[PDB]
């Protein structure tokens, strides 16, 4: 009692409890104090009359009564709009090591490699499609190099897959009887030639694939053909020359696809050029293979789970070991929480498979390993959840301005272009005495 | 002890906390007190007796006893009706710049434009069915005047589409190889010609379009076929004429679309007039660009998230800064919430593709610019879902009568007509001394 | 005026009881009679003839 008033300037006073809200949609504030800003780093008024322009409420002061310390109670709306897909979280980039000029001497077919640093397009996807335009990226860059060069089809060097390669492999013939590959999705999965490789390094899309390091605190992620030791994809059947035999045995594999393709075969005619991630992770040597710095993980669609920071630089009172300064680079922190992204699941009947036009997707119908690959059963995709969120009470400054400034942050303390709502309450209260 | 008394004018006192309900559905009320008004500006009765009327009861009194002071805990529930599309929330118009009266002179066929600020009809609908009523309100204009008048089917001036027009580029030949634009759906896009656009100010459709300002907080929002620099659709491949040299080189692009409509092709044979949003956001020129005041988002099917304000004015203490009045335009503020609205997804396989009858929707199926949009294999849908909210504590006035009002308002300050529920709970407590 | 004159009639100023308060008061008038009228009886005579 008595040390427990809320005073404006020259209205009743209030005792013991109120409210304050900071919205951020308010016309006159649209007008005036908001131009050259966005929803993430707003400017706002507390006084709620309309007796005063908000330049004269800044002048303005709520005054709670010392004798006593204050506290107030913040709760917090938010609600998101970000794609899946784009350059602000760096999840539309990749490196990959491929070959270009392949020319005769002047021993067999000297060739060249380099590193080219792709991208794809913008949006929020499926992990299916996504795939899709990974593949797409090389592909263009393929017509625009390699092509008018000596560089082949059979020759790509990086393809992002779904499949086992193992499936069907009789150890005594060592191939795969049904002539055929298994268009069944497991979990994705890179496939190399060599001399090639992929860097994701200043990327997130790994975490789509699924693949991620044992220690992830070092440096960076880089696959190379030369770490797939026990990966080699089995070559095929040669089914087409079976039953002449059986109608005395011919077991040769296949070599070309009906195009004069190349499948890469070895020396030996047990299994191609080709390696594979899945195959060395899970048929290789654990100890020397790539088992051993590698892991395997589900799809995460989102790209991610990263966290955001809430300020309030003029209500507040700075937490411990937080600096006072009045940069948006660092501003204290208040309040900390999640980006409101969540994976939904669906079933994908399908029952059908191999529909085959010449659908830019699966450019290459004929090869069982440049083939499209097959979809999950399940699909996967990203979606934005409106944000219920209690923070907990905080001190608060005894002289509050009409004006305040409300910000939020990510990890990197950049404000996030992707936030069009965020709304927030305060009710504060007595904590202790000052007497 | 002593200084917690609860007394009616009549009845055995209470002590230490009771409830107070707020309903809205009580028959006497019904009757004598709500005949002009509705359930979010409704009238009510806090005596729960029937040995007296309405009228009657708005003399008595709840006495909360003076040397204490009181807070009452107040929960909410609250459920909503209101459709995605409507005029009350300025969801059901926009504006557009387009073409009319092509004639001849007396150089080379004269054009008018102007604006016409169309309308669409209302509902609940998916994000798909907007897109087509958008198109609709545009052709049923063009049959009002455009047709009577000397302008072509080939020349509107305004779509409204899902699809990427830059897949299959080799870029070698400068054009689209298959002849034939992809028929996937990745985000929506605007297309124009010269001489038109598009104003969504004082509007809220772009929301569902995915499109939005870097700086929201200007003035509105309008684009212009002059904005759009690097976002010329690519020409198609004359493949109907490329086999006959292919049984050394035909490489021209098409003209019309067998029905003697044009495609609008350039001077040159690289690429067409109509531009794009979505080019010009992904592979023009990101400096001297719309990438540079735009930016990508994904589909929101409610139209954007708002908030909602109750007020209770004969129970409730002002908080600061708040005027007394009882004007319904400004009434104090209690508690604030978003309004129930909430995206729902949904998987949509469809295994179809180009179905083609002469559906009203699909008018020019035979061109691959006017065809009918592809759909999303993700479709969402806007539904309503109650609303169970705590608002926490505020301060009481010490005497209450027996007649409360009751009040629900938006943003601006306006009653919503979509509200059909509104039960209200009120705990008294107390909190301190004034003795 | 935020409020009209009906609202303002259930409305009280209170000057705090424990005091005896008073008001001096000041007017300003103005009239327009003219002198000859029949409101004041200035307009009317008998006489025998």
């Amino acid at each position: 009692e008595g040390r427990n008033s809320i005073r404006y300037s020259e209205l009743s006073p209030l005792y013991d409890t109120t409210k304050l809200y900071l919205v951020d949609n308010k016309s006159a504030d649209i007008a005036s104090l908001n131009y050259q800003n966005d929803h993430s780093n707003f400017l706002t008024t507390v006084v709620q009359n309309n007796d005063f322009t908000p330049t004269e409420a800044s002048t303005q002061t709520i005054n709670f009564d010392e004798r006593s310390r204050w506290g107030g109670q913040l709760k917090t709306i938010m609600h998101t709009n970000m794609p899946n897909v784009n350059e602000y979280m760096f999840s539309n980039k990749f490196k990959a090591r491929v070959m270009v000029s392949r020319k005769a001497p002047e021993k067999e077919d000297i060739l060249k490699y380099e590193w080219f640093e792709f991208i794809l397009p913008e949006g929020n996807f499926s992990a299916t499609m996504t795939i899709d335009l990974m593949n797409n990226a090389i592909i263009d860059n393929y017509l625009e190099i390699g092509r008018q060069n000596g560089v082949l089809e059979s020759d790509i060097g990086v393809k992002f897959d779904t499949r086992n390669f193992r499936l069907g492999w009789d150890p005594e013939t060592k191939l795969i009887m049904p002539g055929v590959y298994t268009y069944e999705a497991f979990h994705p999965d890179i496939v190399l030639l060599p001399g090639c490789g992929v860097d994701f390094t200043e990327s997130r899309l790994s975490n789509l694939l699924g693949i991620r390091k044992r220690h992830p605190f070092q440096e960076g992620f880089k696959i190379m053909y030369e770490d797939l030791e026990g990966g080699n994809i089995p070559a095929l059947l040669d089914v087409t020359a079976y039953e002449e035999s059986k109608k005395e045995l011919k077991i040769q594999p296949l070599e070309k696809d009906s195009k004069s393709r190349s499948y890469n075969v070895l020396e030996d005619k047990i299994n191609t050029a080709y390696r594979s991630w899945y195959l060395s992770y899970n048929y290789g040597n654990p100890e020397k293979g790539i088992r051993s710095w590698t892991l395997l993980t589900t799809s995460d669609v989102t790209c991610g789970a990263e966290q955001v920071y809430w300020s309030l630089p003029d209500m507040m009172q700075d937490p411990v070991t937080f600096r006072s300064t009045r940069q948006v680079n660092n501003y204290p922190v208040v309040g900390a929480e999640l980006m409101p992204v969540f994976s939904k699941s669906f079933y994908n009947e399908q029952a059908v498979y191999s529909q085959q036009l010449t659908h830019v997707f699966n450019r290459f119908p004929e090869n069982q390993i440049l083939i499209r690959p097959p979809a999950p059963t399940i699909t996967t995709v990203s979606e934005n959840v409106p944000a219920l969120t209690d923070h907990g009470t905080l001190p608060l400054r005894s002289s509050i301005r009409g004006v305040q400034r409300v910000t939020v942050t990510d990890a990197r303390r950049r404000t996030c272009p992707y936030v069009y709502k965020a709304l927030g309450i305060v009710a504060p209260r007595v904590l202790s005495s000052r007497t």
